[PDB]
């Protein structure tokens, strides 16, 4: 089992509270991270089953390390602590300036962790790069690190939520899509648009779709079909995870 017995845990500093819980770094066998998500409601006991059970499901080193949760007095879920910042923090907060080969080896372990949990028939629904973590700077870890549970790396058919469910592979390659674009330019999706309303609306009409053209000169021509490739506007016209991952392993060979 993975019931962390009571009074393990030593809860230090909180990191972070949303509606949907609270975290904290704590100490259980060195640095865990601990989110705490509350009496428990009916809604709540079962998204917590939820997420233990998908946790549960995954280990792989591009995935974040689930350790373990508790029941009382709150309910937790313990995982790993990462150690830096995420993929968003890097592109869009400090601005760091990567070398091709390390966006490319970005890509790669995102589109590893990804081929996982799609083999394991794990729909992520919320990749961005703010829910991909550089670990020690260098190593990706997919994870959810959000409490509020975000329209930039919403597929136009997740918008519109008309053919309901939404969610699906290809939704998650969008995502990845919109990730790519972000390592290959530095920058967010439709940044000159200051109105969020208009982003939902026209993403989901087909209106406004990712400038390609902003990509870096010195990123491959492959990938760059790769990011065209997994932005399509139709689902079944992305690629899946496997057929990602061979092209960023071809490319990189290179
Ligand atoms: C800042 N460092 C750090 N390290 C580790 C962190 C771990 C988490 C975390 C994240 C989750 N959930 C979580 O990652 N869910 C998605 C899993 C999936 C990719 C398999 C679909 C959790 F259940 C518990 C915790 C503690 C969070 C929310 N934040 C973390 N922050």
């Amino acid at each position: 089992d993975w019931e962390i017995p009571d009074g393990q845990i030593t809860v230090g500093q909180r990191i972070g509270s949303g509606s949907f819980g609270t975290v904290y770094k704590g100490k259980w066998h060195g640095d865990v991270a601990v989110k705490m998500l509350n009496a428990p409601t009916p809604q709540q006991l079962q998204a917590f089953k939820n997420e233990v059970g998908v946790l549960r499901k995954t280990r792989h080193v591009n995935i974040l390390l689930f350790m373990g949760y508790s029941t009382k007095p709150q309910l937790a879920i313990v995982t790993q602590w990462c150690e830096g910042s995420s993929l968003y923090h890097h592109l869009h907060i400090i601005e760091t300036k990567f070398e091709m080969i390390k966006l490319i080896d970005i890509a790669r372990q995102t589109a590893q962790g990804m081929d996982y949990l799609h083999a394991k028939s794990i729909i992520h629904r919320d990749l961005k790069s703010n829910n991909i973590f550089l670990h020690e700077d260098l190593t990706v870890k997919i994870g959810d690190f959000g409490l509020a549970t975000s329209i930039l790396w919403m597929a136009p058919e997740v918008i519109r939520m008309q053919d309901k469910n939404p969610y699906s592979f290809q939704s998650d390659v969008y995502a990845f899509g919109i990730v790519l674009y972000e390592l290959m330019t530095g920058q967010l999706p439709y940044s000159n648009i200051n109105n969020r309303d208009q982003i939902i609306f026209m993403v989901g009409r087909g209106y406004l779709s990712p400038d390609l053209s902003k990509v870096r000169s010195n990123c491959p021509k492959a990938m760059k079909r790769l990011m065209a490739e997994c932005l399509k506007k139709k689902r079944d016209e992305r690629p899946l995870f496997p057929q990602i991952l061979a092209s960023i392993e071809l490319l990189a060979r290179s």
